[PDB]
């Protein structure tokens, strides 16, 4: 069914085999520090090395939850840290530029954009550079739609033009449809009951929506009890095409994501 | 889209606005009793209990997982103890027309058969009488297929020719595909993949995986590690159009059901 692989510089994500698990890096700073101490480096580094053996393919690291050269301060020592100790592929969660290359020096592998290329345009330009895949995140400043899926849809195509105009390949292009983003709580079910109707764009396809306040708004639970929820989410997810989740809980969804493959003969 | 609701007696269960949770109910037996005693009964009754505060909208009663006079003495107790202290419907987990019989007297309101009325025909003319659900689940003495979907449906019917021959009205019609039932762990599989063909028939489907071993044969993992497994087999049996899961982990799948129902708009 994908006639190839992420080529991801050491490592290569097969997109037919299974529903590849990207684990969400905790990534609590140290009050008293610019970045690179051992306390936030190390807790860090030993919940990549968790997310690793719960089963994540791939380990996605922020620095924002604020200044682009103290953001820098705070990621780079991390990539760093764990690009040495997890053999893994490392995402950077930026939409600045400046952030995307210096983390991609630093050792991170894939771009992770929650403004789709629209936020910082060269952002595009530093993944063509690096020849790396990039995550375009549907994503506005506003929700008002008038076709949820048909506008996303629109809105993802503004995200592609950009980075194949910078000179991004189709191969190293992932469309995300931004649940939690731009959207009501009743938008975000919507867009998960159509999440199918991305796949016509012809690229793989990232979904997160781990403990996003919209399973909080369905069963009234709050952040921490939030694992059945997205547990459902990601089910219908893989039912509906997506290559990838994007979540917090690794061992349990890991766990929900092979069964899923199974079933559904991925 | 369904145009009756599931006529229980005192209780109604509407099928469209909710997937519907069946608790399965714990009923270790006293050695050293016929039945009645106060700790299978007591237990059995505080299980019940949780499993509706948990969100369960039927509980499932069992005699057997052995004597039809010994399994009748084991289970009336038992119904009896919870219909008068727990405001849910309750299924009769026999595929013995004696045992429907009196356990329906005891209060027992829908007959629940792992044989689909083909180890004891005359259930369905018990069922017919007191003018119960019931449950008509897949299942045969061998796993010679030629065609999976297409003989289990033809198994089903079956099933429902004898039960409406004995008088079994369409409305009183619940079907299962007998998941762990006569297939090897690839037709378990094979089964959920293709799900929603049972619906051709016209009738409501519960689907019963929680903890099964064809889990276990995927993640390889034992009975108490398969949540996550189960969740993923619920998530996709209400995908495809499932109007109750059979459950032992009550909380959890009712959660993953309740979250499931917001995403495909039921
Ligand atoms: N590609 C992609 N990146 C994302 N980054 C952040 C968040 C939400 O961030 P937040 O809820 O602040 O915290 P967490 O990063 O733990 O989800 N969601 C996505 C997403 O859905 N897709
Ligand atoms: N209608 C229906 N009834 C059933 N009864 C027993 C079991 C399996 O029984 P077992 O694994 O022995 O224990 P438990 O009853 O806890 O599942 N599965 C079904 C099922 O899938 N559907």
């Amino acid at each position: 069914k994908w006639d190839y692989d992420l080529r991801c510089g050491e490592y290569t994500l097969n997109l037919n085999e299974k529903t590849l698990i990207m684990g969400i890096l905790n990534v609590t700073p140290d009050s008293f520090s610019d970045g690179g101490s051992y306390n936030e480096v190390d807790a860090a580094v030993r919940h990549a090395k968790e997310m690793r053996d719960e089963g994540a393919h791939i380990i996605d690291i922020g620095g924002e939850s604020v200044s682009v050269e103290e953001e820098i301060k705070r990621v780079v020592p991390m990539i760093q840290a764990v690009s040495k100790e997890v053999k893994l592929p490392i995402s950077i969660d930026t939409y600045k530029a400046e952030v995307a290359k210096q983390a991609i020096e630093a050792g991170a592998h894939i771009i992770n954009d929650i403004w789709g290329a629209k936020a910082e345009p060269k952002i595009a330009e530093v993944a063509a550079h690096y020849d790396v895949p990039i995550i375009l995140m549907h994503n506005r400043d506003n929700m008002n739609y008038r076709n949820l899926m048909a506008d996303m849809i629109a809105d993802l195509y503004d995200s592609i033009k950009i980075a194949k105009d910078a000179g991004v390949r189709d191969e190293n292009i992932i469309l995300d449809p931004g649940i939690g983003f731009a959207k009501t709580p009743e938008q975000n079910l919507e867009a998960m009951r159509n999440l199918e109707q991305l796949n016509v764009l012809g690229y793989p396809v990232l979904l997160g929506t781990s403990r996003k306040s919209f399973i909080g708004h369905v069963l009234d639970l709050p952040v921490e009890e939030r694992l059945e929820g997205t547990g459902a989410t990601v089910c219908l997810g893989i039912e509906k095409g997506c290559e990838f989740v994007r979540v917090h809980d690794v061992k349990e969804m890991s766990r929900m994501a092979k069964m899923m493959d199974a079933m559904i003969g991925k």
